[PDB]
């Protein structure tokens, strides 16, 4: 279980790299955290756009 997990967060560091592209406004570690619990490039640019994040 642990090193697919860990493998996981190198993947989500790279999905708040290409937010964060789009975003520069918003805080990295707010991308990361939300990115945590969304786990999607696609909600967590939903969650910007309203203005949750």
């Amino acid at each position: 279980r642990g090193s697919e997990n860990l493998y996981f967060q190198g993947q989500l560091n790279a999905m708040a790299h290409q937010i964060q592209e789009m975003f520069p406004q918003v805080p990295y570690h707010l991308v990361l955290q939300d990115l945590q619990l969304t786990r999607s490039v696609e909600i967590t640019t939903d969650n910007i756009l309203e203005g949750r994040i």
